């Protein structure tokens, strides 16, 4: 047993839930004045965005205080379908007028920090085929009930992806081995506190998830990170060209957080902490005494 | 930088090698060629691979060796029947205790061979073609300044496209021109191979590629198409362990601190030293 194994074992005991079965009523009662914003990033998801919004809508006015689709420049019917399904639709330009947009998912999530007011922000992908209504309660459970948790990663069980298992987890094993305890570090369903999310830079495009995970870990360690089982979902097939581009950006973002230079050979920049434009900051763990 | 890749492809990459065996034999000019097949429990395929190379023995090829990596099946007996000399890891380098992995096997073969050119061919190949060795040694014999030839297959793998090529893009960007940097069929000069450390296990190919690039340059590397072959579907658990070691070896060659922590997998950051440090007199005898 290695030091990584030992930490993983205890981290799973304290910070991982295979059955995150908190009730909505219990979570509402735990808010204690805190508010919850749910953000769906969306670029051309007309076939699925309404279905995702529809699974979250029953929580509006209770557990969830706002439900926003942050549109990324869609040209299909994404925006109007999200409206009819009951979401608030905000463009990248309206979310943060003073900064010109650049492409990619990371830009959308970063801008959503300026468009939301919740003390807890939940991100859910708008391309999900089978969203489940309990996603949001499961993701916010540890933030509302567990001392010291600032980031919650939702993972799926598989029926009994390649970038995660060949790129992200092996690179974390090399560079930040304690983080190999996180089952799906690239997953798009996760939640965080405003205090954390406003204080960290946002990586562009496909790098935003891994960047947030390492930035959280480097400031607060394993104690601040939790994970919850959202249910059983089969892997979807993505073209190898897409996976290679995702891998290249995961590498670039991991390298930038871990002190490894990157050629830039494949143009998008990291965005600074939103508290430089709209933001009490997050207290890091002390490295001195 | 696309121009750099473009220039290299036109001079150092062959999609359709024209060379005949007779042409290559005439060009040897006193150089000798050793062919080494690493083998660990390959009883079903090692004979078929050896049989495709044996007709060259005594002509283009001066020795044909299967370096047995501790097999417990009929690998050794079937390799001898097909015409190869079988050499164990212990015999190849007796005073150094063996450690597991393919890199160990290829490194040790340097002490058991005499060729000015050494050709490595995997013993698990299902459809070996008799022109593999001729195509691999073509650029070494007929071009100037080439020291490492990488055999690639035209496709009709996930670790190459998701791990090796993107990491090279990040850390050795010129090397993304190499189509299949992890491929197990390749040839090198004695001068190169005797003088570089060998990475362990699954890292040996990428280690040799990067060390060759740094020490001798892009123009010392070539690649040749060995034919159309389909990707063999390996279990993702095997691919993950392979990826982890490719990462450790590239990090070792870049000075990135690698934890040495495996996947919950065997990973090593410890190279073997250049063989000319342990076999200095053999190495000097083979110079010039
Ligand atoms: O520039 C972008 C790219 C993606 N997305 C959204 O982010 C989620 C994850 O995107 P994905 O990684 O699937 O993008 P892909 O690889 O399909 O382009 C989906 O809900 C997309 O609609 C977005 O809002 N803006
Ligand atoms: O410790 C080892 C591992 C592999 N091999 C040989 O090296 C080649 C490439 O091995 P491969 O990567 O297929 O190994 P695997 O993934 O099957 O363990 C094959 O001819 C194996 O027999 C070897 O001699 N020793
Ligand atoms: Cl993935
Ligand atoms: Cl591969
Ligand atoms: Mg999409
Ligand atoms: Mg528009
Ligand atoms: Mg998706
Ligand atoms: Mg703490
Ligand atoms: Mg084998
Ligand atoms: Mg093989």
């Amino acid at each position: 047993l290695t030091a990584t194994d030992l930490a993983r074992h205890r981290w799973l005991t304290d910070n991982s839930w295979t059955r995150p079965t908190w009730t909505v009523a219990e979570l509402e009662a735990a808010k204690a004045g805190r508010t919850i914003s749910v953000v769906l990033p969306a670029l051309n998801e007309e076939e699925t965005v309404g279905g995702v919004v529809e699974t979250i809508r029953p929580l509006l006015g209770g557990l969830v205080d706002e439900l926003i689709v942050l549109d990324s420049g869609s040209t299909d019917d994404t925006e109007i379908r999200a409206m009819a399904a009951g979401a608030r639709v905000i463009s990248r330009e309206v979310a943060l007028p003073e900064v010109a947009p650049q492409p990619g998912k990371g830009e959308v999530l970063w801008r959503s920090l300026a468009a939301t007011t919740g003390d807890i922000i939940v991100f859910i992908d708008s391309d999900l085929i089978d969203p489940d209504p309990m996603f949001v309660p499961k993701l916010v459970g540890p933030l509302l009930l567990s001392e010291g948790v600032h980031l919650v990663k939702g993972f799926y069980r598989r029926p009994l992806g390649r970038v995660t298992e060949l790129v992200a987890r092996p690179l974390l094993a090399a560079l930040r081995p304690e983080l190999t305890c996180v089952l799906q570090p690239l997953g798009g369903e996760y939640a965080g506190t405003r205090e954390l999310l406003m204080s960290v830079p946002f990586a562009p495009g496909y790098g935003v998830e891994i960047g947030l995970l390492v930035d959280t870990y480097d400031r607060l360690g394993l104690d601040a990170i939790a994970q919850v089982n959202l249910g059983v979902r089969a892997h979807r097939n993505r073209p190898l060209t897409d996976l290679a581009a995702m891998s290249r950006q995961v590498i670039a973002t991991l390298f930038s957080r871990c002190g490894v230079p990157d050629s830039g050979v494949g143009s998008l920049v990291d965005r600074p902490p939103m508290n430089t434009l709209r933001g009490a900051a997050l207290e890091h763990h002390h490295h001195h005494h």
